[PDB]
Order: structure tokens, then sequence, then C-alpha cells
């Protein structure tokens, strides 16, 4: 598809973010045009479900089709919208009461700032009025991968995308062995899902990382050694306290050498180990980088100038409340999105009404959390029958939230956060997610 | 005070002033009221640490007239009362105008609802605001831990009030110690020193650096300037660091880490400058941990109607970094950038300001850009020079010594961030050969 010249509304990256932000825009303003430019050749699509629900689908054709059923039982797509909601961007300045259109497969690669105006991987230009940054990130690498060779690279999946998500259940079915490096949420949901799939094929999954145990960085001790013992037995050769030294190929398989004494024989690796923002575009357009939190350090209204916003994995805002933050969560790009497009029409709204996250680690682990989560933070855990809560404090009040197998209490645990008492006793404020 | 105005300045310094003259003269019908703490009306400050010392007039201390380098007698304030309209007359006068509220601070700022509230709990509703609230000299701890006696006779120079008050103590004690090595501390020194020299009275200047402006210029240009105001009657003690200070016998008492103990009857402690961001706290602002200040973006923009400038904005520069800037003429230079974004005009901080510093009559310096003396640095020099800042191979700051109407050659050699073969080529863009 051609690129119009001209579009009012311009949204940098086709993702979460950005869709959320053409769905509010266009909610505002119901005769908006926004133009969605992206790298990838796929219409915006939400990710979650690329390391939960497609692995445990029904459906043996779930690769081709991309549905799921929801926790409600309701069946739905990855992607956000079919196609027939978006107009084809050649159309959009001339279609009554304009639409969403979505390039795809192109980049922008420079950003003017003082002429509204991008260029993309084509030499094509558009110019804007307001623009959205919605770039997200790029996961990271290991060191040790980097310096292996060939082989070992083309046999490494950097777990992200549709195409990822395909090509690595393909190999499930393909190889008997396949290690995971990565403790966070991602690497141990993948773990999960493999090893669903291991038990009916008799296969192997290793999930190594250096941490003590899952989410060590996320979760108290306690918590992250219980849930290590519940991705173990979803048929998981978990092994915590792991650095790799070296990565290379012995006899057609993988072998991988750890600080220590032990070595891992596998056949394909998956690298869950964080993510690297999305920043290029700051460069040529002038825009000042977070060095602390990385991303594009944007205001508690996502606004970076006078007619760009950021939102998504790649903002780095203001929280008025918690401080300057970054976050890469799901329900985050939702949410920030359809801020940036509400400001991106007028509503001037700082960001507020904080959003959630969650994981599930099989069917009998669920995890949703709220605000500043991290293990550094002092943690008070009030637990029951199976379920419990875990308050991060600082400053004697509560800023993050934990619900562990405890689900449609998120907005409580919003307003407890939202208040900031000081509260004289955290065993009363568990009675509110009906823990006693 | 009216219940709304379009545009509220917070602050009735420089960077208010020049909002309001840039706000006016892109909206010519513009409505704008600067409300001010002081009971002053704008005024500028360079003269009360200069000229006003210099004057001929003995009545200089009422009429606050000084002759500029042009030969042209100014006030100190920017514009005449007259020039002004009345808060009750702003709502209502036809094409609108300039007032000044003066009296009264802003106590408290309501983003979400685009209200301040007064110390008189009068509330004001806004269209747009700028926050222009400069900032507080800071203190010594050692003169905090000292009693009220020691509190009382220390001065921190920043109005006209400082400037008033430390007129007639010079007339009525034998002896000053300014603390603080900087531009300020330097320039009171020699304004001091020369009416010293007439009432045959004492001006002692410490400072922990080993030479005037340690921290901006290179030690042999600082060691020279100290010299320079040692000339004009002042007794310069480098590398004093106070350990405390008390009372004995009626004198003040200054001891010293390194054993010294000074004797003088009046302190001024110029040691740096505190930016008022008070309102940040009932406004949801975000403060610059590093430099201090409102943390502001290129155009100097906080949130939606919110916008900052003047000493108390950190703001980021574009091709020099994120920063914030304590210059007379930035405060012009970014309050006028504030007044154009309040009408619309989006643009990023670009021309970069100018500082200067007088030490007597025959000590002019000019600087722009990055000027640190722990960056590296080139001078050439010829009685006058030019001293080069250097980051990444490409001048980011100038100081020129007894160089004038070259401030233009300067800003243009830092904003083209060329990598210069030979700075001495470059010193000939100065006159220096
Ligand atoms: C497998 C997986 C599972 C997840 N599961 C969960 C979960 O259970 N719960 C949760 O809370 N979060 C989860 N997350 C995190 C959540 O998906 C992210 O926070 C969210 O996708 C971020 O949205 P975003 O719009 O900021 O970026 P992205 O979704 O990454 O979208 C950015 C898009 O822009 C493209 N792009 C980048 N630069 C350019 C450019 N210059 N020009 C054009 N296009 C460009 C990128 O290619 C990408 O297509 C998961 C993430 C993954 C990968
Ligand atoms: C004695 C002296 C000499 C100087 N000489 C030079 C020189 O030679 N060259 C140079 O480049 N620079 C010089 N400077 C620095 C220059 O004067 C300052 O950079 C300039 O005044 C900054 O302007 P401003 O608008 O940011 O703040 P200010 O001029 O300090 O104005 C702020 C005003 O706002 C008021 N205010 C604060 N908070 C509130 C509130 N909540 N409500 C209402 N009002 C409030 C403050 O009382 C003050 O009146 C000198 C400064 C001084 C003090
Ligand atoms: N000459 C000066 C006197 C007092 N304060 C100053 C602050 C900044 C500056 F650049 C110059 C100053
Ligand atoms: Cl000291």
């Amino acid at each position: 598809d051609k690129a119009p010249s001209h579009v009012p509304f311009l949204l940098i990256g086709g993702g979460t973010a950005a869709f959320a932000a053409a769905r509010s825009i266009r909610a505002r303003d119901p005769g908006a045009r926004v133009l969605i430019v992206s790298e990838d050749p796929e219409l915006p699509y939400m990710r979650p479900p690329l390391s939960k629900e497609l692995w445990f689908s029904d459906d043996p054709n779930v690769t081709k089709t991309l549905r799921f059923k929801q926790a409600n039982g309701k069946e739905r797509s990855i992607y956000f919208q079919p196609p027939s909601f978006y107009v084809s961007a050649q159309d959009l300045p001339h279609i009554e009461n304009g639409g969403v259109a979505v390039l795809t497969g192109k980049k922008v690669v420079q950003l003017d700032v003082r002429d509204n105006m991008v260029k993309l991987n084509d030499g094509s230009q558009i110019t804007y009025e307001k623009c959205l940054i919605a770039t997200g990130g790029t996961p990271r690498s290991l060191s040790a991968i980097d310096r292996a060779g060939a082989e070992v690279k083309s046999r490494t999946t950097l777990f992200r995308k549709i195409g990822d998500f395909r090509s690595l259940e393909k190999i499930s079915r393909e190889v008997k062995s396949i290690t995971i490096i990565g403790g966070g949420f991602l690497g141990s949901e993948l773990a999960c899902a493999l090893g669903r799939k291991a038990r009916a094929l008799g296969t192997e999954v290793i999930q190594l990382f250096p941490e003590k145990g899952n989410m060590g960085k996320i979760l108290p001790e306690y918590l992250s050694n219980w849930t290590m013992e519940k991705v173990r037995r979803e048929g998981v050769k978990v092994m915590p306290n792991a650095i790799v030294q070296s990565v290379g190929v012995s006899s057609g398989k993988l072998l991988i050498k750890l600080k220590d004494g032990r070595k891992v024989e596998t056949d394909h690796i998956v690298a869950a180990v964080g993510l690297e923002p999305n920043v290029e575009l700051a460069k040529t357009g002038g825009l000042e980088i977070d060095s602390d939190f990385g991303g594009f350090r944007v205001n508690a209204e996502l606004q970076a100038r006078s007619n760009i916003w950021v939102a998504g994995d790649a903002a780095c805002f203001y929280d008025i409340k918690l401080g300057r933050r970054r976050v890469e969560h799901h329900d985050h790009a939702v949410v920030s999105g359809r801020l940036a497009g509400e400001n991106m029409t007028g509503a001037a709204k700082p960001y507020w009404h904080q959003s959630m996250f969650w994981s599930d680690l099989g069917p009998d682990v669920g995890y949703e959390a709220i605000g500043l989560v991290d293990s550094s933070l002092p943690t008070v855990g009030v637990f029951a029958k199976g379920k419990g809560v875990i308050f991060y404090l600082r400053d004697k009040v509560v800023v993050g939230i934990v619900l562990w197998n405890i689900f449609n209490r998120m907005p409580i645990a919003r307003k407890i956060i939202k208040d900031g008492e000081q509260h004289e006793d955290l065993n009363e404020v568990a009675k509110l997610f009906n823990i006693h």
C-alpha cells in the first residue's frame, strides 16, 4: 500500500499501545484519520496468548487460526481487530468519516520534529499533525550466544512475535530437548507451555537462570521458591543459580557450559532475558532518553514535545504518585496508549489509573500485580487456603501488590495504592482480598 | 486579584517580565497577571552587585538608577509603573495589558483545576501558567549551626533590600567578609573594595577553591583573577573551608578547617542558589534530582498548560543535554521562549543565552554554553583572550576575557558543532593573534 503524504494522527509502531491509541482517538474524534506504521507484516495483535493460551488450545489448527478461548470461555483472535475494521492507507484521506489504516512492512527510520514529518525505510515521507511513538522494545540476547557461532545463533529463539510462536511450536514437535534461558515471567510461561507439550510427546524441557528461583527479581524468596516447584511439576527441569559461560555445538546438539561445573545438552535454546526499548528515533528527532530506566523520557501526560507522545514499553513517564518509571506490561500498553490518544485529542490527562499485570504459570498458578513490584523492596505477605497477597512497601506505604490466585479484586489493590495510607496492620488490609 | 486570568506568571522577576512582553507581542490583546511575593515591581538584579555600587550619585540607594556602558542612565526596573495596568482593571481594560500583584505569594498549585491559591486565601484560575519562581540563596551549615547573633550579622545578597542593607553596613562597620568565590562573591568584593578604599575599611573574601571562580575558570586564569581582586583592595583567602563561626567580644570569629581564624564585623554568604520548587509538591510536578529545579522538556513545558523558565527551570537542551542555567540573559531568553510557546510557538530552546561578569573596571568576562573548570580547556591570550571548553572533541563552552561585541561569534561556534583542527585559528575570530 502507498502511504499518504499527510495524515492527522500518525502512530509509529503497530502493537498494543498503538492500537489502543487508535481506538481512543477514534472514540473521541469520530471522523479521525489515523495511520499506523508497522515494521511487522501483521496487523496489531496482543502478545500474551503467544506464551499461554495458544499452547493450551484444543484446536489442532491453532498455529494457523491464532484463535483461543478466554477465561470467560469465549473464543477470539490474537488480533485486536479483523482486517475489515481497518481502511487502506491510500484511501484514508478520502473515506467518509475517516478510519484507521495500518501500513505494514514499513519502518519509520527518521523523525523530523520541527517539520512534523517522518521518513520510511523506502524513502516515503509523511507529515503529521500529532504523532505517537509506540515502538515497544527488542528482546535482549546473551553475550555467550553472541560470542557463539552461526549455528548456535540459528538454533536460538528470541520469543516475541507470531513467527516465534510458530517456529518454536514446530520445533517442539521435532526435537527432544529445548532449553529456556531466563527466570522471568516469559521464560516461566514458556516452560509450562513446553512442559505440557513435552508430557504428551515424552520430550525434555529445561529452564535455567541465575536467580535462586523463578521470578527471583519480582517475588519474595519463599514465593519464588514455591513457584519453581510448581514449574518443575509441569514437567520442567529447572536449574536455578545458573550463569551461562559459553554455548557450542557437540555432535549436532547444543552444549551449554555454566559458570559452575554443570553442563547442559539440548537441541534448541529459547532466550527470554529481557527487553531493550526501541529508541533509535530519538537521535534524528532530538528526543531525550532516560539513562536510568531507558526509553523515551516523557512527562505525566506521556508527552515528549508539543505534538509527540510516547506510550507502551518505550515510554519512560512520570508517575505523579509512584515517580518516574518505565513499564513493560500488556495492560500498561493499553492504558498508556488509550491515555495518549485522549491527550492527542486535547484531554491533557496525567497517568493516574494504574495498569495491572498478570501471569499464568499453568492452570493452577495465577498471578496478578499492580504498582512497584520488586523483590528488593520490603514485603509483607499474607496467605491462606493456596492463595495470598504480597504488599510491597516504601515510605511506610503500599506501592505494589501481588495477588496469588486471587482474581477480580485488582480494583481493590488499585485503590489501596492510590489512597497511600500508612496501615497499622496489613492483615486487616488482607481481608479486603478475602484472606482470613 | 481577578478570579480568572488567561496568562498567569508565578514570580515577578526577569523571566516573568520577559514572558509577559513576549506574550503581549504575539497576542496584542493578551491579559497577563504576574504574581510576585516581593513588594517591588519586576527589576534586573545584575546592577545590585555592580553598577549601583560605582554610581557617583549619593542618592543611588533611593533612585536605583545607574549609567550603562553606553552611558545612558536607566532604572533597575524593567518598566515604569505606568507601563502596567492594575489587577482590578486587567479583566476589563480594552486591549488587555500586564498587571503585577505585588506582595502576594502563590502557596498552592492545583494543576487539575488550573488554579492557584495565594497566601491570603485568594484563588485564581488560569488558561496558561508560567512558573518563574527563581531561587533562594543558600546558607552555610556553619552559619546555620551558629547562634542568632551570627545569623543576624550574615547577609544573603539577592534583592534590593540586600543591596540597601549591605550598603548601609559598609558605611558603619570596619570589616566585611565575603564567603564564596563565585561571580557574585567576587563582584561584591570588588564593589566593597572600591567603597572601602575611600573609607579605609577592610574587605575579606574567602572560599575553598584555589582562586576566584575556581569552579568556572581554569586554574591559571582563576589565579590571575584573584590577583586583580586583591588589587581592588580585597584580602583574598583561597583554600579556606569554614569549620565554624561564632561571636567573640562583639566580633565575628570565623574558624577554618586548616586552623586559620578570621576576625570580621559582618559576613556576606554568596555560596550558591536553591531553586524555589516548593510548588512542585502540591502541583505534582517533577523535580530534577541531578540539577534541581522543575524538570521540563526542550520547549520549557512541564504539563499541558504549565511552563517553567529562568533559574528554576531544568530543561532539555537538544544540543547540550539536560541543564539548569542561572544567568540573567537566560531568564530573558527562556522567559521570552516560554511566552512564545504559551501562545502556540512550540519552539525548543535553541538560541543559547550568554552570561557576563565585571570584576572592577579592568576585568570583563563574557561566556556562553557549558563552562566548567572540570572540562578540558584551551586558552589563547594576547590582557585579553578566549577559553574553549571541550567535550566529544567539540567546543561546548567559551569564555571571553576582555573581548566584547563578539558573543554571536562564540554562539555560532557552539552551534556548528565542528571538530576544529586548530583552536588558535578559531581564536582569530575573536581578534586574538
Ligand atoms: C510472548 C509475550 C507474552 C507476554 N505476556 C504478557 C502477559 O501475560 N501479561 C502482561 O502484562 N504482559 C505480557 N507481555 C508484555 C506485553 O505484551 C507488552 O507490554 C506489550 O506488547 C507492549 O506493547 P507496545 O505497543 O508498547 O509494543 P509492541 O507490542 O512490541 O509493539 C511495537 C511494534 O512496533 C514495531 N516497531 C518498532 N520500531 C518501529 C519503527 N521505527 N517503525 C515501525 N514499527 C516499529 C515493533 O516491531 C512492534 O511491531 C508479553 C510479551 C510477549 C512478547
Ligand atoms: C546580585 C545579583 C547579581 C547578578 N549579576 C548577574 C550578572 O552580572 N550576569 C548574569 O548573567 N546574571 C547575573 N545574575 C543572575 C540573574 O539575575 C538571575 O539569573 C535572574 O534574576 C534569574 O531570573 P528569574 O526570573 O529566573 O528569577 P528571579 O529574578 O529570582 O525572580 C523570581 C521572583 O519570583 C518570586 N517568587 C518565588 N516564588 C514565588 C511564589 N511562590 N509566588 C510568588 N512569587 C514568587 C521571587 O521572590 C522573585 O521575586 C545576578 C543575580 C543577583 C542576585
Ligand atoms: N556576574 C554574576 C553575579 C551574580 N550571579 C551570577 C550568576 C550567574 C552568572 F552567569 C553571573 C553572575
Ligand atoms: Cl566554606
